[PDB]
């Protein structure tokens, strides 16, 4: 128990059917942290589905998923749920659940993810934009990487803090928090990583790229609602 979010297993369902993915929490006070859900279609970026306050059962969705996904919580068990209705081939993705803290309003803990396959086969406006540049970054190891992230609006908050974070997602893995609030390294994150920038400009730099660092980097803003993610920047070797 060190903060674990264990989601239910793979799903193969029939179109028009419903599924109900689960996220069992442990290692922390379930009721003291907001649970947020994310959708990631193959090769696509992260889509905020919506979040729930396990404490009240209060929710807020991404206009896009409202009426489609239903978030619930079972306090007596520290398990949060997301139900999907009228399933479509388009809902075939990998869904994640993640805890969002308050001090940095970043997603510090993610579940392993739940792959959903919708099929009849029986075996397998005003939202803030985040633009990541470049799309892909080929390097030779020991090389220095420098990724940039730009938002359509300033990300400074009334409190004087800027909620821009960097997540890293290694192949087949769940994304993970690297840097929160522009330049703070998350726990266990090496010093070769270092964020910077202000208002609308932000850059992630990796002085020395290493095999453990390859994967896709996502910046995300949360000083505005909804929460948005950059398209992602893939770091791979030549
Ligand atoms: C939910 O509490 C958070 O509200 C907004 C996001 O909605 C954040 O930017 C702010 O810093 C607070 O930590
Ligand atoms: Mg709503
Ligand atoms: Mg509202
Ligand atoms: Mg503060
Ligand atoms: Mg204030």
């Amino acid at each position: 128990m060190e903060i674990q979010l264990q989601q239910s297993g793979p799903e193969l369902v029939k179109p028009g059917a419903s599924v109900k993915i689960s996220c069992k929490a442990s290692g922390y006070s379930f009721t003291d942290y907001i649970m947020l859900w994310v959708k990631q279609s193959h090769g696509k970026s992260l889509e905020w589905i919506g979040n729930i306050n396990p404490y009240y059962g209060s929710t807020s969705y991404n206009l896009k998923f409202k009426g489609k996904a239903t978030l619930t919580v079972d306090k007596s068990s520290s398990t949060a749920y997301m139900q999907l209705n009228s399933l479509t081939s388009e809902d075939s993705a990998v869904y994640y659940c993640a805890r969002k803290n308050y001090y940095g309003s970043s997603l510090d803990y993610w579940g392993q993810g739940t792959t959903l396959t919708v099929s009849s086969a029986k075996t397998t406006g005003s939202d803030v934009v985040m633009t990541q540049t470049p799309f892909s970054l080929p390097v030779s190891l020991g090389d220095q990487a420098s990724i940039s992230c730009r938002s359509s609006q300033s990300l400074v908050h009334s409190n004087g803090n800027t909620y821009l974070h960097w997540y890293l997602q290694k192949p087949g893995q769940s994304p993970k928090l690297l840097i929160y609030k522009v330049s703070n390294r998350f726990s266990g994150v090496p010093d070769r990583f270092s964020g910077s920038g202000s208002g609308t400009d932000f850059t992630l730099k990796i002085s020395r790229v290493e095999a453990e660092d390859l994967g896709v980097y996502f910046c995300s803003q949360s000083t505005h609602v909804p929460y948005t993610f950059g398209g992602g920047t893939k770091l791979e070797i030549k």
